[PDB]
């Protein structure tokens, strides 16, 4: 039951990072404001698998200071800011395990550790707040695993490994089964359900889902207006440069940047490139968001039509493979690569990083210097892995209350509705009235004035004077 | 039945303009190229009610080269271009009734002469293109108080007229069923379907449906992506600025812009007004837009806090009373006020215009000076109605291109399932992959290339590598 | 001796239109209420050679007003209005001639006209107001033949016209020769002296002085701070886009376009075009103009790159032969084609109309449609001359103000220092002062708020109060 | 010859760095492939007192390749980067005394080692690069005070110190006489000239020249075309938000930011803050830069009309009292405030500091937290000095190239006529050809294709084909 953390001696530095955050974040302060003296997750049992960083600590509080018990852990091992997991650590009924710059088998001993409360019955949480997914796979492959080894005795080889990560992936439940072949399917039984934030892990959950895998109920977070719209788009506009910038300090203007994928975070990152006077390039696979691209003064072409000339190349696509060894190889020295996506997948760094004749050269924390076959140099940022979260502080306070009020409610009515029947084992959305509040807790810090509908004008457009405003299939 | 339009010398004219917006609208050509030979729409008899422009002379030679005929008038007394409509009313099997400046009496006789298809048996369409909802209004009203006389013998009284073009309407209804009081009640029976092209079109289709008022299919073409995220954005960022320039040549840059209400309509209005360097102030109702509005660097605020010193005020909220006679008699000497929503609702023109004290004065066609009680003089632009398609031309060739590829296709899937029971009588939109296929016809015009999905990114993302590359829910 | 206008029934209409410009032009409305009364320009004769337009209306509407007399004419043959011309030849003691689309001949007649006052002894004016020099041009040039005859008895034969616009010229300069051989000679000796608007026609001014060929003193009114900064940018950021979209109504966002030139008009056509969402491309021959445009996202590149895949090409050089006939053949179809800078030499619109294999179709008036040699048809706007003016209005009222501002203070401080010896046969520009005070008199209308400078903080910086804030060479 | 640092051991870290950055600033590079091997400062002993940063490190090495023995100190206590201190210490014939976070005592000690050269005979420089004017002040006060003590037997009192700063200065040059009361004026006697860098070190050079008080040459580097367009505006574009972020991690998006003085330095601000979605606010006391601001959207105010709702508080005057004690004490709780112009003086940072009822904060490094006496806390960044070299690591490489390029010509130009007539003691400027050079240098880079002037084209201009293209008064 003891936090791992660097050094708890940062504590106070962190202490005073959130106080101030504090009135950045006026959406989780109004949470706290009204269900607060009710303490209604009291007695509940939650396990985080979230980005250990300052606006993550004032989730972790505002949580507890709703009465819930927490262990947490970081989804990513640079993402972690160790001044925030030694301040949340210091919390009562809060344990945390994350650090900055931990190892691929680290990782996942923070993630089980977290996910393990204590032993024998009840040894899993209660609700789970997942960003990625890895905790929830854990959970469902673990399942998978444990039943395929009381059936035909076998066992996860780690040997057939395709990637590092997943050695360690696969190690960790080998060894887990081996230690308590029922461990994960104990467990499962007892959770209500987990809230996911990211793109990347609603679309693992809609594959359970599609195929009837899921073993809870899971909430789709990210698909919510407030998170989808203000998050992805407004806060990669703000950390991808902020990333970019204090991973390199190149110049932005004037520089041909390369964006792969032009969804929410793509029109984000391009936002904020247009803005700052660069050349953008956009590259995507979907006809509609190419011609958005377009009619934003953007030039949309394929990676292999501008590979050679990219001084800065960020992919955000949430896919695989999108910028292949053979592209990398052919970049013009000191290119910038960066991956805003998820994990590591987007960019085959793996493959360039183990290529015959390249040399690494490590410049600073979470900032690389490959020299390829051919002389040029390249510059690789978090090895492949989120550059915002890696190389900066990630989304600034005010955009992550948004994100994570709707995490808030979405923890609250899972537990409250956990003695009914009100959700299967699928994947929900939170209620359109849910979004509009989540806005409206914001508009005064804003300093925008709403306006009133009138009597005549409510029955015209046929809705409450209070909200929902539009329809469900509204694409703002 | 003969056409009706201003002067038919104007013909040539408009058939060199036809001539070379067709370049501009790759989308429509493209469909004349495959369902061309095959006259799909055959023996189908449709009767348009939208804006009688250049733009649509172009989708009426793409119907009747599709096999169809054709009966059209103007949706709005001043946005038809009189030479488009003598070169429309050439083709074969096409009838016109539109021409500019036509009185309130005159419009609604236009409606109702383009829906009458002779006499007798068979006097209706088999399919309507509405754009507003004026020509499905007139159906279902008239099958409504056809059936209040068949029961109460009552009449609708134009003596109830809230309004001019209310009066006008009940007139014309009074009229019709003293002639015939079943004509609506038969024709409303054989109509396959109708298609909105417009957002206000769509709200009144959606409150009949919502109180099973509708007596045929309606196709939402507004709810289309392709059309909502592109005519209503980008169609309006450039025939915005093109109105207000062409009706009182006035600067832009550095004066004080109001735009109500923050939707499609308003983000487009914004983006353009904000590119040419304008204060732009926002008001809005919906929280969520209002934030939106705010992260562009716009200031959000109650109408009665800005009305004293804005230069521009401009409605895009498609509701009523948005600016009513109290906040026009408190504008500043030179303000310009103008519509781009619906009718002529949004701002009170008319209470302004009756006023005890105002004074009148044409400046130019479509633009009129008020003399305020205090003497402060005021620029109203088409009496309160489009401003973009009453001063100006409306949207460019290139942006309705999309959403007539979008009404075609409409047209041609109610037609080719009239036989069978995939539509009832309610609101349905076009599949996923047809909005794809829009947009991509659209690509090479603009020197935008499309990536292809790879075999390993297609099964992670489990896409097909033709698309749907999204879900239904996206909000692009 | 009367003016000569198109339609003299169209002064109402221009009435209306100086009545509402009126409140536009704050800073020319304040020159009337402060020199009003006390009529400084009594006696003057002004003849003026400006683009006849409603905001030059206001200019003679205003010098009239301040006790002069005028004689005007246009110069450019399509930029004038003649609503505009027929409501300012109603005041009193203000002859005009101009009208819109002019033969060379006409033209050159109409300078002539106004720059000759009666008959006998003081046959010419006071003072000039130019925009081009070919006022200023016709006097130099009639001295010089008139000299050369007066020697050589030599006569200037329009045989060696390298123009047709020069045929004319010559033409016009022979025949009053003819006339009266000291006519112009003795015309120039009376004149007080001259203010040019535009950069080619001070360009013109400074190549006299260079080579000592002035014979009377010349203002630069075009270099003035709140003329270069603000006509020149923010002038041409509204006028281009309104030009083009008069013009054509092709949608701009999206499109390729080619700017040549990155200079003051440069950078304000561009400002406009990518605030609309258009692809922006530079030409450049000076380094230090083409960064700046780097920096501000554009592509910086030759002709021969973009030439095939440009949508847009726009002149704004000042230069000769920029777009030649070599790359108009090389344009795709429907590429438009339209030249901001000076008459007609930027683009080779002459050339290409007299190649062989051509066809030129009139699509409307300023815009023809040509028909390439390889089938391709592209559309030319005013043949090659100002497009902003020939397709649109010109600049709005409110930036024509501070130019205005300018050239009526010129004309103040020339008329006042006439029995002094303040001004020689050179180039002079205006205080430093009068640009702030300018800039001042629009203040109030912007809604913008002064502060004021501190006894502190005025020594600190070395400047009084009042100003000037800023030193000669200060860049703005 | 013993430098003084921090830590030496960064040195590694610091020159991975440099090797990076070196790719970014193509013109120094380009210096020394020319007047590398030629070694033309051979010998010459040159001071500088310049922000000790990375780029700041690429200068040194590149005038000590030239053949230069340098001494060096930064020109503000919190600018230095450790890391490239340690570095460039490394270097044959450089002596560096500088370190982050540095006491205002420490800090001119630091400013006099480094324009002390031994001892005796030639005891200074040749010649000094200066950022602020300190170094040049320091030696001319010192002759002052030098002459004041050999007459009246005077020595500066830092008792009459109006400022903490000025008290360390004056008892430095206290102390200096005590020791050598002729130290000064000897070593002034042999500065061949200096050459400034910003806006504020050229306005006390003007002041002194102005009086006669110049001892030596003064180079005007910053008011270079080059160098006041390109730093002063792109280089802050990119640092203003790049020290806000890394200082506070707040949002900028939708907040309200006032910006005070809208000259070079200002222009750049906003622009950045506009980018990123920002309401921006001017203040300004010069009616043109006024105007500027307004036409780019901007709502120009007092600061008495905004303290109130501002968010973030941006100086960039280079005056003084700008923020004054009763416009801080009137802030709304977390407001930012931070100064990018000048010292610490265009903010009373120091009047709050030791105001009644003041609590102070530490936050982090540059970063403090005061609560004001109604309780309201706000931020206040590197205690009112530059918070962009501050709070991050100032203008990105690519920038300070164009600078440092002016500099290295400026240095170059000052010794090859040393031994000439033609520098005399006053302020001049760098040739127009030279800033179209070190232009041509950075396009390449850009990927910018510059076009070639015609033989015609040439003529008509009057310019030929290799520059200049302006003339001396050109604004760009
Ligand atoms: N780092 C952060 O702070 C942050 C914040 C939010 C989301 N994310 C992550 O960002 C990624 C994308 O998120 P999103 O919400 O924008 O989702 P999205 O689905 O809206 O955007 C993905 C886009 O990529 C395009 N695309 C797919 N494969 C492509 C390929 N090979 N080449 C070019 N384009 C391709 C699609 O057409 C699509 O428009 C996910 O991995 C998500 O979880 C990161
Ligand atoms: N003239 C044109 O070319 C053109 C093109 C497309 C749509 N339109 C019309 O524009 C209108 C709006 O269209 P939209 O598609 O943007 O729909 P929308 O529903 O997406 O946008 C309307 C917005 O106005 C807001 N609003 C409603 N009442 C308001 C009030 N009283 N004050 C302030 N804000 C208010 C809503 O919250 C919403 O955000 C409709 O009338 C539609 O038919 C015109
Ligand atoms: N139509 C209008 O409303 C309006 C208003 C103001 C000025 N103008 C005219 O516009 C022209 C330019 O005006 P400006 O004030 O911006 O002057 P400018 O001197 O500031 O700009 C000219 C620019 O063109 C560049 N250039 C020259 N030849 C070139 C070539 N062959 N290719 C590419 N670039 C080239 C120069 O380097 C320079 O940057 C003049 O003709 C002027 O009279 C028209």
């Amino acid at each position: 039951n003891k936090s791992k953390v660097k050094d708890i001696s940062l504590a106070p530095f962190g202490k005073m990072q959130m106080e101030i955050s504090e009135n950045e974040m006026p959406g989780l302060m109004r949470i706290r404001e009204e269900y607060g003296k009710d303490q209604p997750l009291k007695n509940a049992k939650i396990t985080g698998c979230l980005h250990m960083t300052v606006e993550c600590a004032l989730l972790i509080e505002t949580l507890q200071k709703l009465g819930a018990q927490i262990r947490w852990c970081s989804c990513n091992i640079y993402s972690t800011a160790d001044y925030a997991a030694a301040a949340v650590s210091t919390l009562e009924n809060v344990t945390v395990f994350a650090w900055k710059n931990e190892t691929l088998e680290e990782y996942w001993w923070c993630v089980e550790s977290a996910l393990t409360w204590g032993d024998g019955d009840d040894n899993g949480p209660d609700m789970i707040v997942d960003d990625g997914g890895d905790a929830t796979l854990l959970v469902h492959k673990g399942v998978e695993y444990e039943k395929l080894y009381e059936e035909k005795n076998i066992l996860p080889d780690p040997e057939k490994a395709k990637n590092e990560e997943e050695r360690c992936f696969l190690t960790l439940l080998k060894n887990s089964i081996l230690k308590n072949p029922k461990k994960w399917t104990n467990i499962a039984k007892k959770i209500i359900g987990v809230s996911e934030e990211t793109t990347t892990g609603v679309l693992r959950l809609k594959k359970m889902d599609k195929q009837n895998e899921l073993l809870f109920t899971a909430i789709n977070v990210n698909d919510a207006v407030t998170k989808q719209k203000y998050d992805n788009v407004y806060g990669c506009r703000h950390s991808l440069p902020d990333g970019l910038m204090r991973a390199t300090d190149f110049l932005i203007s004037g520089k041909i940047v390369v964006i792969c994928g032009y969804g929410d975070v793509g029109k984000g990152c391009a936002s904020s490139m247009k803005g700052l006077g660069a050349r953008v390039y956009i590259t995507e696979i979907d006809p509609i968001c190419a011609i958005q691209a377009v009619m934003e003064g953007f030039n949309v072409v394929t990676l292999d039509e501008i590979v050679d000339k990219g001084d800065f190349f960020i992919t955000c696509t949430g896919n695989v493979d999108v910028i292949k060894l053979e592209h990398l190889l052919k970049m013009k020295n000191n290119a910038v690569v960066g991956n805003i996506g998820h994990f590591d997948d987007e960019i085959q760094v793996n493959e360039l990083f183990n290529y015959k004749g390249i040399h690494i050269e490590n410049v600073k924390p979470q900032v690389d210097r490959i020299t390829l076959p051919n002389g040029n140099k390249i510059i690789v940022l978090a090895r492949g892995r989120l550059l915002n979260l890696g190389c900066a502080t990630g989304h600034p306070a005010f955009v992550m209350s948004f994100s994570f009020c709707n995490q808030t409610f979405a923890q609250l009515d899972l537990w409250q509705n956990k003695d009914t029947n009100k959700y299967e084992n699928k994947v929900y959305l939170l209620p359109k009235h849910l979004d509009e509040k989540v806005a409206l807790y914001h508009l005064k810090k804003l300093n925008a004035s709403l306006t009133e509908l009138d009597d005549n004008q409510c029955q015209f457009l046929g809705v409450n004077k209070s909200g929902p405003f539009k329809s469900n299939e509204y694409r703002y």
